[PDB]
């Protein structure tokens, strides 16, 4: 239901966004992200129905609203728990049969291991084919990355890299 709108002319307000993006149907929420310095803003426009958002994308994508031409995406959104002072690794190319527990059992014996989460489809409960592992130490996360890079888990090679450094 959420569209990302990019390359927004900085003079464009929420009210101006509403008069264009209403073209798809009733809007539940508009949120413009004002740059506090950049030449353009971006926004999130949320509809009640997926069908409505698609109309707005279809109709308005690549069009001049004022000075800049508008770039619309379906917004990638996630819900993730977090822990302070941790060093997190992305772990991709996960076999669809790999769950948090399988991932845990693959990294737990490495020094400073904290947690592992597979990224789940919010509606279906299917694996997105990637996840994250957390460590309390940067050198130890580095150690786990070097040791598990390309290594096979449930038939598939692990793709690892820093998520936030």
């Amino acid at each position: 239901r959420v569209l990302y709108v990019g390359n927004l002319d900085k003079a464009i307000t929420e009210d101006i966004l509403k008069q264009y993006f209403q073209v798809g149907g009733p809007i539940a929420n508009i949120k413009i992200m004002i740059d506090k310095n950049k030449n353009v803003n971006y926004a999130f426009v949320e509809y009640h129905q997926s069908h409505d958002a698609n109309i707005a994308l279809q109709t308005l994508n690549g069009k001049q609203i004022e000075n800049n031409i508008v770039k619309i995406n379906w917004a990638f959104q996630s819900q993730q728990s977090s822990s302070d002072d941790t060093f997190n690794l992305f772990v991709g190319d996960l076999n669809v049969n790999v769950d948090d527990e399988t991932l845990r059992n693959a990294f737990k014996d490495f020094p400073s291991y904290l947690s592992g989460h597979v990224m789940w489809d919010m509606q279906t409960g299917s694996s997105r084919g990637y996840g994250f592992v957390s460590f309390t130490s940067q050198d130890d996360a580095q150690n786990a990355m070097d040791s598990m890079q390309g290594q096979d888990l449930n038939g598939r090679p692990l793709r690892i890299n820093w998520a936030a450094k």
